[PDB]
């Protein structure tokens, strides 16, 4: 059993109980969800998309808390060597396992109306990882985008994200490889021809897709959110500026959960820009996806986005022309500039789903809806998939009980499985 | 209603339900602590002693606190114009305020097997919260202790002091009162640029029954509300890498005896803490009085944990520059952390809290029958309810309503404890 | 006539006589050689290669030096709008500018044994543009290569520069396109992953080849060196280790000047790696400039170096374990860890060439020679035509009055040509 | 042979060649200056006052620069260990001998129309080798003046001015002496704590022939060497935004009488610069002599250009930091810079150096016929050569074998000037 010690960047104590409450033990499950989390960090760049096999990899490894004369140290028992560099662990690598360290105890020590109180441990957490903080000007765009994507795909996710970065904006994805990554390696890039100096790149994962998307080494600041509808409320509250990429299931079910909520009239004076981008070949892929949307919320849901094809600088320069506009509004409401408080996500979106052929039976899914209630849960159709696809249980209970095709429309059912059918001819898992 | 809005400098971002509990509101009590902790931090410099007194001026005082487009922001009404220079409030107290701020939300917010162990991770927690537990390459925090109320002799020499430690690129702490809490940053902050010493840390520490009486001096750069006499007093010990003792008062006599008391634990015996006690020529007498004493009731092995250092502030500074290297290898040899002594025991008696009664002081086991850890205990309580008759309101009412304290021990060491408490007054320490 | 006016990024401050220096008038050499490399450096990215059009097709625009509150400001007169990015001058090309403005003067006040005062303005001009400094270990490798290069190539050069970059290490070129920024590109995204906070991507032209070669966006430390062979000596003594890309015959030419300083006996105990890097396709492209330094030099030139192919990780790994025999073979001299004073650079390779017909004539390149004198004055021919190729007098003075093919000897004539073709065929200039 | 190695903070690299110019050697003559100026960093807090009694003790004392792996290195053979604190060397002495370094080498190597536009670039260009020349969003720099040798009075307000000019945000520029020349410092220090002011500016200017006299004192943490007396006066006009002058000696009035000589040029009618004349409660019956002298000799349109407030410190801090905007649009309405005023117009006249003879003191034209410009810099060169006299070997060794200086003029204007300069000598501040 091989080890090695990783020290802290910024200076990081713990108390006795608190390094406690990570002992290894077989009966608290809270080390289990530390551990794995760890080990989803130090597969970074990983060369493969399952997450049943990554884990049943490295079984021997372990990690240990350890309280020594300049704080934290992590004892790391078997680490994967494509971590390391030269005998020596990638020190984006390093402060993610802090900031998994960091996210864990914090989540689980705040836990010992409803929707306030969700809202507020989503805000908590970003301000307890120092991650909101504004400049002269809001500059925070998140980008969406698949895992498995085109090389064409990355090279032009890689030239929207320079034209980002020659603009001195920042950019927050979910930390995974593919299209989730490649605007960071362009931003980097762009933050160094204009000599921008404090790149914020901020990876947002959380517990049950780390393992399968595992955080690519360009992230700079990686939070940790508690389940998967915290991370999307994170996402469009921490934002001022949404792009998305052409992507798999996952970017289907942002899409729609994020148009869930402009899509309410209690957010109508709410100001937040939203581009569809993509390279020459995606034409026909964004038609299909324009026609879902415009199939099952009406023709509403085009008054809030915005599609341009084959073009980095302008998407990019629209981008930056929005930010005084976002600037403004976040003032007329009295709200901040590095958290949207005033933008109602409704508790019907903020509810979790733990994905089973038995409820993804009762969706309901008529276009008779209130054009919320339809994508806040067709959206969960979409996560039980992912599940399904990528995540254990879902995996699982779609491998052990059948696979999930439940329930059906007019079009949009027509339109649902056109959708997975056109997702899988480009292998989007 | 004069108004004054004060923005902060590093990114503090309130929720609408943390400024909810800090309106003035008959829903939560922080605005009261809040608001007075404010007051007294723009009283810095004030010639005043009781705590009555300084809220009795400022009556239309208030403040609010705004949530804006870039975080918090303080709404400041009337505030004490000694706070203002050109019309603009002096930087160190609009810092002290947003260290009020946060000090207050997070203690009430962490309050929402053994209780000593959770006292001691209380301190610590609000320490790390405050960022204040930070050590360079060596351990530097020198804690100095001395009075309020000192001679200009003693103020030049705690200067000269802190100068001579700033010199050697050490910090201080320090209760962060006026005179013999103010006069050592003075002198380390001209001593640090001598030295070219870039980031000093001048931390100060207060709690809410006695900000009002000594109001944080414009010196301290780092403000620390400890929640209560108690666990300020446990801080100053964990904090510290040495402590030096100039001459004070019954606030001074407090903190000798709480140290004293846990310096002499035998659980101790291995831990490096550097004591010096050090005054001018005139303050010979005074320490031959205070020695006497403390060598007579805590025994003749109480001078084992200090030095008395008289006229000599190079041979002070140059003592515990020394020492240092010491204290950062007995951390080390114990896994104990440079920058918060976890390892020292403080007997959950030196942290159980204590309301002076007249019946508490009445019933205290100042007898020679007793170890010297209850003795100890015993006369931080004395000196610590002296203090509260003397300059806090609960104090101060109980007396001038019920008359003065009745402190009940063997007939010696009370006669040795009334002799100094004497010297107290003379030189205009006290009363 | 639209004008723009520029600021200083650090403090920067002229007197009145410095900027008179500058002032703008018909018989004032001084004020063309600034405005042409000013206007080098905003065509910077240039899609094109001639040197010649460039000029041609911005001549109204023109600069001047101002003195202002806070120092001096750069006024410019209709301005390439390629170098904007929505209205403002991209920050990179800003400090290119005033590095530009910074070299030109300081290389020309201080003008108003030889050797030793000649590389001692190499010393006093780096140390001037503060370019001169040490971390913890050397860590500055400069990569040499072609400006027009292969897609493959340009991909190479960019996976060594992240893998340089991953072992915190820093880049040198001459700061032109192609081959001389994809390695810095990628270093930019390799500091990225590992958190190297403070990137130096030193960019060292002169005013003969600017304009052929546009400062590239990724240089951060631009640094204008007085003439060709002062250029070429301040790569070699600001260098720890040295990684060649292929190239056209620019790039020979910089690998012969080098190589005649590790062949002098003088230099037998200096230390100083040198890798040979490239793609899968250029094995061939390899072993045609080995068999040319092993049939002009000997077999005694393969001792100072090694070739590697289709390996980013193993050169820059190599490159790191350098440092150290680096770093401690400076101090065995008593030498400098930025700035090499040891190594001997004969005077036969400080000397300059205005190359010419006639001086390209009497070029001895018999095989007889000493190894340095061959090499020093076979470079010449390399550096011949390059002016030919790109600058203005020697496309001129080969339009006019001929080409050149002037001094022949055994295998190297055979070589020589042979290398040429062998440059044509994958049109490298 | 005592061996004491000190590497420098920047990146400061030499050539052999430069290295060479400064070794002890009979090729240049840089190595005595630069060893002199060396010696007096390294005496900074001497009580001693004259150049030669500085050298006598120190006979033994040498310096090598070293050429190593990461730059320049300095090697000090038996330096003063008054120097030294636990065997280290003070920081800013350290700083202050790179300063030296730094300045020898660039004055040297950049003397190898008119003379007056070329003198003017010499002293902007070292300021601007030195890194001297910032300026934040506003001009903040305060050159005082003050005495060498004062009284605690003195230093106490002096200090506490640059305690209230500190507390504004406000740098200090001076000789970098003792006395007067250092209590602004130590107030500014802390005054910059109080208002957590981050980049303190306490900027030093030297010149050779005063230096070991004047030895630096330890608050300066930006030590610039101007060649000789003339450009160290010209580079405080130039840098200055505004000017204060405490009491002091002859020293003192030559500073004065060359400032008034700018001021009074009616080129400089439109030049903002506040000067404003300072002291305790005593040097009330100073400055009335002072005045009435000055006011005597150039006109009673002199006090034009200065203001006299006595025993407030905050009014003159205030008036100043309330004059920076001022000074602020004067720059920007003309062009000029913020932080070195080209457009100041100085005499060539008073850029000419002065060499004290005993002929040309006795040939200064002190007389009501000339003009006041011609008067002001006659003036300065009398104080200069008093100083001379008084502290430097050339001219305590003229007037030790020649005798005392006789100046002539005026005999009403001379009466005022003799009866002025026996009040230097009855307060103790030069003979």
């Amino acid at each position: 059993a091989i080890t090695h010690i990783s020290p802290l960047g910024s200076m990081d104590m713990l108390s006795q109980l608190e390094v406690d409450m990570l002992k290894r033990t077989a009966s608290s499950d809270l080390y289990q969800l530390f551990r794995n989390c760890s080990l989803a960090v130090l597969n970074s760049g990983s060369l493969t998309d399952n997450s049943k096999e990554l884990l049943s990899r490295f079984e021997n490894f372990d990690i240990n808390v350890l309280r020594r004369e300049r704080g934290v140290k992590l004892e790391l028992i078997n680490p994967p060597e494509e971590a390391f560099v030269d005998g020596r662990i990638i020190r984006a690598l390093q402060a993610n396992l802090f900031a998994v360290l960091r996210d864990i105890l914090f989540v689980y020590g705040q836990i010992h109306d409803n929707s306030v109180h969700i809202t507020n441990l989503v805000f908590s957490i970003l301000r307890n990882a120092r991650a909101l903080h504004v400049g002269e000007a809001p500059n925070m765009v998140v980008c969406w985008g698949g895992h498995s994507i085109n090389e064409n795909e990355y090279l032009y996710a890689r030239r929207v994200g320079n034209q980002l970065g020659l603009r001195e904006l920042n950019i927050c994805t979910g930390c995974g490889p593919g299209a989730m990554e490649a605007p960071m390696k362009g931003a980097a890039v762009g933050h160094a021809q204009q000599r921008y100096k404090d790149s914020r790149f901020i990876g947002m994962t959380e517990p049950s897709i780390i393992a399968a998307e595992p955080p690519n080494p360009l992230v700079n600041e990686l939070i940790i959110m508690p389940d998967i509808e915290k991370r999307l409320e994170a996402f469009v509250r921490i934002a001022h500026g949404i792009i998305i990429f052409p992507g798999g299931v996952g970017t289907a079910e942002e899409l729609l959960y994020l148009l869930g909520i402009l899509m309410n009239p209690a957010n109508k004076d709410q100001v937040l820009p939203l581009i569809l981008t993509g390279p020459k070949e995606s034409a026909d892929y964004f038609r299909v996806l324009d026609e879902f949307v415009v199939h099952t919320l009406g023709e509403n849901a085009r008054r809030h986005y915005r599609i341009i094809i084959d073009d980095a600088a302008e998407v990019a320069r629209q981008m930056k022309k929005s930010m005084p506009l976002v600037k403004e509004n976040r003032r007329d409401t009295g709200d901040a500039y590095s958290f949207n408080w005033s933008m109602r996500i409704a508790p019907d979106l903020q509810m979790p789903f733990e994905p089973s052929h038995e409820n993804m039976a009762n969706l309901k899914l008529y276009p008779d809806q209130p054009v919320e209630v339809l994508a806040a849960d067709l959206r969960r159709a979409f996560s039980g998939i992912v599940a399904g696809n990528v995540k254990e249980v879902g995996i699982r209970a779609i491998e052990e009980f059948g696979p999930y095709k439940i329930n059906g429309d007019k079009e949009i059912m027509r339109r649902m499985d056109d959708l997975l059918q056109g997702f899988v001819a480009q292998h989007r898992m």
